[PDB]
């Protein structure tokens, strides 16, 4: 109709900004503006606004760069984590894939994976660290079966050979079988094809032996020989798959499909003769029969994505175009992205400026961080090993009980979000994430296309705030609400009367 509604998340920074995007539409449209709060994560404006203005959703929100990246959009293969498991004299990893839908959803897979040894003897266990892959799946035209291409190319990050991995140090023959049975289902995969450890490199070709495959390829993936991934030099005591070979190992995983069924599933990874095999058992229960799984209605491909300001920015605007209809205005300038921060007077007597910086000074106490930080595999406990951060203790303070301990010197580093309203209040400077462990988490205006046909000033109206907000001044902005307590709303006016954006 004439009416558009506009969406934030019960955070002060994202209150501040879509109140003055609402405004930009009431200065610059004739169009009535509903202001509706939503209440958890960015995740629940992405769900508000696919709903949209018509069915209690809204119409624009700010989104942040990197969380349509991470989060709504996710990377299809992130890190699989890996760490000892001592019990089983082996290892355990958890992670999740994302298999996107044919109606614009994605169909989460929760990956529970163990490892043991088939021989007696001595393995490497590892230090924590992750496995990076990228899996390209393609057709062969010629081929009349059901079947499956597939190249993978497998790394490990995150921190002079096993005997084991001798055998690696050319290209070794594969051989996959799996045996399968899903709600009943009976099937049968088999697969050939070569791995190049020192590349990280697979080659292989599946088909499915006794006809069509009951379930989408892309769900047999992370099931259809992680011992062909490149463990850099200076790594490789951390590769318990090729210190496991020749006798191999058990490879256990139970894979949760969200509001669906799930597999469980048990491998034997092993040479015979000088080929790697890879022979499963797999078992399918509980799948809904109208479902994506049995109902085939995830897409064949994985996407491939890039974390730098403008490829992450181009990557959200294709991929949330493509998906669900959803079109991304420009930047308003700021990154709020998470740092660290410390006192201004402790950075200006040491000469701090940047992660590295504080990382060389060990003599510091970071127990001033939230326990989610401290405890994500992404936040902390990445970012200690990227830059050897050497801390001297390391609790687990929340409320705002990190402030007020940074306040008087119990603790000399606190985590935060970049815009933090309380950085100026309590004089403490962020630091520069030099090594770039963070994603960029650039705000800029998200809108339905569907209201933006129906309006179409609202391209011009809400890029006229594009690199309007500089991080120093979205500083100012959190600072007068969350510091000076004043109403959010009048805060964003009197911002953009100063820059005469508004009456």
């Amino acid at each position: 109709n004439d009416t558009v509604v506009v969406g934030s998340i019960n955070f002060t920074e994202q209150i501040i900004v879509a109140n003055m995007v609402a405004e930009m539409i009431e200065a610059h449209t004739d169009l009535k503006v509903v202001r509706k709060l939503n209440l958890g994560g960015t995740n629940v404006n992405f769900e508000a606004i696919k709903r949209g203005g018509a069915n209690n959703g809204i119409d624009i929100y700010v989104e942040y760069t990197g969380t349509g990246l991470v989060d709504i959009l996710g990377f299809p293969e992130p890190n699989v984590y890996i760490t000892a498991d001592k019990q089983k004299n082996g290892i355990k990893a958890n992670f999740k894939i994302r298999h996107n839908v044919e109606d614009g959803s994605v169909q989460l897979a929760d990956h529970y994976q163990q490892n043991t040894p088939i021989g007696d003897g001595p393995v490497l266990l590892p230090d924590n660290h992750y496995l990076s892959t990228q899996s390209v799946l393609s057709k062969d035209p010629n081929e009349k079966r059901d079947h499956m291409v597939l190249l993978e190319f497998v790394t490990a990050a995150g921190i002079s050979m096993s005997k084991g991995e001798e055998l690696f140090t050319g290209v070794v023959p594969i051989l996959v079988e799996l045996d399968g049975d899903v709600n009943g289902h009976k099937f049968s995969v088999r697969g050939e094809g070569e791995g190049d450890a020192t590349n990280g490199k697979l080659t292989l070709k599946f088909i499915c032996t006794t006809g069509k495959l009951p379930v989408p390829w892309p769900t047999l993936v992370t099931t259809l020989v992680q011992c062909f991934s490149r463990y850099p030099d200076h790594m490789k005591q951390h590769d318990f798959f090729k210190s496991a070979m020749p006798e191999g190992y058990v490879q256990e995983r139970t894979i949760s499909f969200k509001d669906d069924g799930t597999y469980k599933t048990r491998a034997e990874v092993k040479f015979e003769g000088d080929t790697l095999v890879n022979r499963i058992e797999l078992k399918g229960i509980d799948f809904k029969e109208d479902g994506n799984i049995l109902g085939h209605k995830l897409e064949y491909n994985f996407p491939p994505p890039s974390t730098d300001p403008e490829g992450a920015y181009e990557t959200v605007k294709k991929e949330y175009k493509r998906k669900w209809n959803i079109v991304w205005l420009k930047p308003l300038g700021f990154n709020n992205t998470y740092t660290l921060a410390v006192k201004d007077e402790l950075a200006k007597q040491y000469n701090l400026k940047t992660f590295s910086d504080l990382a060389k000074i060990s003599d510091k106490l970071i127990l001033g961080a939230t326990m989610f930080f401290l405890e994500k595999p992404d936040g902390y406990p990445g970012l200690q090993k990227l830059y050897n951060f050497k801390f001297k203790h390391t609790k687990s303070m929340d409320m705002g009980i990190r402030y007020t301990a940074i306040d008087n010197n119990e603790v000399q580093v606190i985590d935060a979000f970049a815009t933090d309203g309380l950085l100026v209040s309590h004089k403490l400077k962020i630091l520069e994430d030099d090594k770039h462990f963070f994603p960029p988490y650039y705000a800029a205006p998200i809108i339905r296309q569907d209201v933006l046909d129906k309006h179409p000033e609202l391209k011009d109206v809400l890029n006229k705030l594009a690199n309007q907000i500089s991080d120093e001044e979205m500083q100012k902005l959190n600072y007068k609400v969350d510091g000076e307590g004043q109403d959010p709303a009048k805060v964003a006016k009197e911002f953009l009367k100063e820059k005469g954006l508004i009456l």
